[PDB]
């Protein structure tokens, strides 16, 4: 009974799950679009056809088709971001915890994956939303969208593929919660979307584009923004990406028609194997298939969208962790793996900057590098390697992160800003990489609180702070508890600058995060390579 | 008798002049030129016809023309540089001091002073010879040579007004040691220059410049270089600064013989009161009739001479003072003059970057910037002060020297390098000013052994020191002595890139002399000026 839904496409059974020695209720794997297969893939989604009967939601459906990483076979720190269902194109559903008994119109979260717009999925065990639901008393929902070239492939002034459908559909999933989460429970009018990576970055596009506005409230994105190097290409640089598509698979190139029914009759996995090659440099951080800057979606560039206030006014809570850049350069710079702890010879940090900047001309290269090397220890293999790590982090998530919140913060309604650097005492990874891309999730999803998972009691207290600052501002665009005695996470402004680290330590407030090192990624290096 | 010497060009009869508790012969206002004036002007100077009689050379000569400076008249800071005798262009004359008893072949030293090849004399105070020539038993030399527009007015392709006529004389009087020296008992084959600021340059100039390597043994250069990028004009630019100069006194342009002819009438006032009116930039630490690269003097650009090996191969010894840049603020950034520690605002900061770098474009400026603020505090008056500070000395003094050292060093046969950070116990000038350009010459001229000057008995240790480095490196080469205990002042080596700190305290070797900004300052920024 509190597990049978009608919605306004229908009927849905969900189950009742084990959560902390309490239970909650789940609903899994509810449809929110047409299947884009066949003829409709690349297109627009379409909204799910109304169905007859009771949808069985009990079980997590498929993923979204992707390139799987191989890199460590067996490895869980890899394993864990890896598709734990079955792929296919079949793959446009949402899942939704609600607290038992049912709340009468509660808070609404919505996630919104990472991956780099190439992979990720919604049911991966750190994304489990039951820990997050029963603790804070919030209606948890996980979206899914399409990713790689099934959700990017653009193809400008075509409306076979036109780009950003992946966008589209993230956007489809909000709207279905705007319309029916009201009967899991849930306020249509109090939904907070928030992702990491990939996921941050969409969560800033949804803000910035007019068609996304008025399907959510207010704002978390961690560890992206959407104005990230590797987050969007223009129109032209997409259409070049998806001809050289069809180049790698020997397709009829002369029309967008042409090209498009190619692709429509290959395999997924036949444009898995080719994603990659699209690329225009060998590169880290960069990603085949991405947002294209339209015109449509995004109605101009996303500079002078922020430049002129033409967004979404309301209250955002946003962050980064310290070692962005570690996973990208042991995965991506042969360098890293020559030595145990991977400090890396002169030779090897000069081919990562190249590799790490792969836009900057040889100027621009030597700028980065003069900017990142202890010239009186040039040859010391922790600076190099510790270096090279900063420019991955700082170019890629750190400075981007940091133009968005100060040119929100002008217009916007409230601005909270963290850095997350605790590295979890059971992480797998080595002590060098520090606190990766990604390992601030398990602390929002409340993972810490499963004993078996073997936290420290400091980092179960530290994922409880983390899920009540995102819950009460999710509830109230602010994350403190005004007349609670504990500290105040104060206020990002434009004067002050202030953050917050978010650890197991008191709380430290600091001002202007990475600010010397953002002045050179944000105004000095542009400026020098729109000069040459 | 002792005062009485016959000399190539005619008999000299000096004066006993009381040394500490001693006393020395000295030799004063020793002719080497014909005088340079009337149709002379601007022309190479003439050997000095030899005289029949007695010279009498028992009192200072006349100073060249020069700018007085008179920003702060009558405080003895300031006007310890200007003139102490009349002005004259009747002013090519060299002093000597000779120990007594006379040596028979004793290490000589030739001094060349600085200012900015617009002024300047021999005749100094700090200039004063004895207390070296006493204390180290050399035969110590001072020459002049004519500055300004009388020295250096460059119409290159005339024959009246060559440009370099100031270098010209200083090798005169470096020929006239040469062969005369003897006579007074110094060795002509052990004969160091020595000079600071546009001295030191100089003597990098004899170095390089392949007329004056063979009148000279080995030199030292202190807090300036050949290559400084004030110390040398094209061609072009000296003609078009001449012209400049006649247009400024309503000269006949029309060819190089009637814009001389128009100079020439002209009383030397008049010329210097006009000087500043040809610089092509608001700047400070620039000068108006400075040495041309002219094809003869300098076969080719002073970068290609460094990197080909092409000059003089000797030992050297050279280094900078701590606080070079801040006495060119106080004359001429009137931020420096708002607050009585001088703390700077961020727009006479920015202010201060444009004239001290007046060359550069708007990237090259943001380049500067950006690598002088401390982007977390930039409001801080002091450390705006300071960071101007700095970039004038690494520009115009420090980061020229560091060039110089290291393109040497490859070619030359031992190089030692000094950094002198020891600030005067009797200081005149405030303390943000720190250790000023000019203040170590007191110290190598053996001033703090006259107990009427207040020095204290620390820095008289330090002064000896002083003398005795120089000396024993003019005398083996080295300034160390063998079989000593001290400890021992390494050499400069291209891997290892040791130097010492000058001061009163025990000896510290240190490596890569603020490398950090000078790869800035000598490899990056002229890279981007260069592409930009
Ligand atoms: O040319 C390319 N480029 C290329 C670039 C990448 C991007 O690598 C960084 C990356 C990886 N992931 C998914 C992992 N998931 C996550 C984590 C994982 C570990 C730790 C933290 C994590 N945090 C996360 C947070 C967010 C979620 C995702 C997270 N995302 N980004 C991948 C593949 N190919 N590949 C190519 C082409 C031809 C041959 C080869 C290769 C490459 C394939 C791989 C190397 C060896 N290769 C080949 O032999
Ligand atoms: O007008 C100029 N420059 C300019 C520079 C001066 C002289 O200032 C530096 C100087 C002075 N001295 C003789 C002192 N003797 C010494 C010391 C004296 C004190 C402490 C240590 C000492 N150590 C010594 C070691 C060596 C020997 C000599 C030493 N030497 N250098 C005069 C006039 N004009 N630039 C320019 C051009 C166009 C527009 C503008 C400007 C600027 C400047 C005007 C405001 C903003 N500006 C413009 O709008
Ligand atoms: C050049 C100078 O300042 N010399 C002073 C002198 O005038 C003063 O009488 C004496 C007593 O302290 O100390 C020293
Ligand atoms: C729904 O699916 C689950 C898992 O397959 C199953 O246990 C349950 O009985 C199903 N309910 C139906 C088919 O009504
Ligand atoms: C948010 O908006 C309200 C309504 O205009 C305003 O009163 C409040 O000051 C704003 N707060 C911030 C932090 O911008
Ligand atoms: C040398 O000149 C000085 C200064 O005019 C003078 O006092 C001295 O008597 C002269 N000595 C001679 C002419 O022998
Ligand atoms: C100086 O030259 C001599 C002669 O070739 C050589 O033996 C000596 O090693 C050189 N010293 C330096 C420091 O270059
Ligand atoms: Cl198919
Ligand atoms: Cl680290
Ligand atoms: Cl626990
Ligand atoms: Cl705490
Ligand atoms: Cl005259």
């Amino acid at each position: 009974s509190e597990l049978l839904v009608n919605t306004k496409s229908g009927k849905v059974m969900g189950t009742r799950v084990p959560v902390l020695s309490s239970h909650i209720s789940a609903f899994l794997g509810i449809p929110f679009a047409e299947p884009p297969v066949g003829n409709m893939r690349f297109r627009r989604p379409e909204p799910k056809k109304p169905w007859s009967g009771v949808w069985n939601a009990s079980t997590y459906p498929n993923n979204c088709q992707q390139y799987v990483d191989e890199q460590f076979p067996g490895f869980s720190g890899s394993e864990m971001w890896n598709p734990n269902r079955e792929m296919s194109e079949d793959c446009l559903y949402l899942n939704i915890w609600v607290p038992s008994p049912r709340p009468k119109s509660t808070t609404v979260m919505v996630w919104i994956y990472g991956g780099g717009f190439y992979s990720g999925s919604s049911t991966l065990d750190v994304y489990n939303g039951k820990y997050l639901a029963y603790t804070e008393e919030v209606v948890l929902v996980s979206l899914s969208y399409r990713v790689g070239a099934f959700g990017f492939l653009a193809l400008h002034g075509s409306q076979e593929a036109p780009g950003n459908v992946g966008l589209l559909d993230q956007r489809m999933a909000l709207q279905w919660v705007h319309d029916n989460i009201q009967f899991f429970g849930g306020d249509p009018k109090t939904v907070t979307i928030f992702g990491e990576s990939a996921g941050g970055a969409s969560v800033g596009m949804h803000i910035l584009s007019p068609g996304s506005r008025d399907l959510f409230r207010r704002a978390i994105l961690q560890s992206g923004s959407p104005n990230c190097p590797w987050a969007s290409v223009s129109v032209a640089e997409g259409r070049r990406r998806a001809v050289e598509l069809g180049r790698n698979l020997n397709c009829n190139l002369n029309s967008d028609e042409e090209l498009i029914h190619c692709l429509r009759e290959k395999k997924p996995q036949e444009l898995i194997d080719v994603e990659w090659n699209v690329l225009p440099f060998d590169s880290i951080f960069r990603f085949s298939f991405v947002p294209v800057i339209d015109g449509e979606f995004f109605p101009t560039s996303l500079e002078s969208m922020l430049n002129s206030g033409n967004f979404k006014k309301t209250q955002i809570l946003l962050g980064v962790n310290k070692d962005e850049g570690s996973f990208f350069l042991l995965y991506g710079a042969p360098g890293f793996s020559k030595d145990s702890e991977s400090k890396i010879s002169r030779e090897d940090f000069m081919s990562g900057v190249k590799l790490s900047v792969p836009h900057a001309n040889d100027l621009g290269l030597d700028a980065v590098t003069l900017q990142y090397t202890d010239w009186m220890d040039d040859n010391n293999g922790i600076k190099n390697r510790d270096g090279l790590d900063d420019i991955v982090g700082d170019h890629n998530v750190i400075c981007p992160l940091m133009h968005f919140v100060n040119k929100y913060t002008k217009f916007g309604n409230g601005t909270y800003l963290y850095f997350f650097n605790h590295r979890a005492s059971n992480l797998v990874w080595p002590e060098w990489m520090g606190v990766i891309h990604g390992y601030e999730i398990e602390f929002v999803f409340g993972l810490p609180l499963v004993k078996e998972l073997n936290y420290t009691a400091e980092e179960e207290a530290l994922s409880r702070r983390i899920m009540h600052y995102w819950a009460t501002f999710a509830k109230t665009g602010n994350p403190n508890e005004p007349h609670s005695q504990e500290s105040k996470w104060p206020l990002f402004t434009t004067k002050e600058q202030k953050f917050i680290d978010l650890n197991t330590e008191p709380m430290k407030v600091h001002q202007r995060l990475r600010v010397q090192m953002c002045v050179f990624w944000n105004q000095f290096l542009p400026k020098l390579l729109n000069a040459t």
